[PDB]
């Protein structure tokens, strides 16, 4: 078992009334939590980091960016990679336009 760390989470360029974005987390089949929701605003960074403690090398990190509404959620778009020990960066695109930017540390 590892340590997955997801952080530092901020998106540019959400939908623009204006997007109302939080961000799906999930390790492998593990929902690991969301986001809570950054209201009207087009390039939001988020606080929350998402930890999960039975995280193995290869598990698949999803992410998912939502643009959170009444009735329904709007999926803007998602991202999938085979996690791999050390720290990394990444861009996750999303379709309805704009980048997801997040990093994560799997250790241990």
């Amino acid at each position: 078992h590892m340590q997955l760390r997801l952080y530092n989470l901020r998106v540019r360029g959400l939908p623009s009334g204006i997007t109302d974005g939080y961000v799906k987390v999930f390790c492998g089949s593990a929902n690991l939590g969301e986001t809570s929701v950054n209201h009207n605003n087009a390039n939001p960074w988020w606080t929350e980091e998402f930890s999960h403690f039975k995280a193995q090398e290869n598990d698949i990190l999803r992410l998912e960016v939502h643009d959170e509404d009444t009735f329904f959620d709007d999926l803007l778009g998602v991202c999938q990679r085979q996690i791999k020990v050390g720290t990394h960066e990444h861009d996750c695109y999303l379709k309805e336009g704009g980048t997801l930017h997040y990093m994560y540390t799997l250790s241990v």
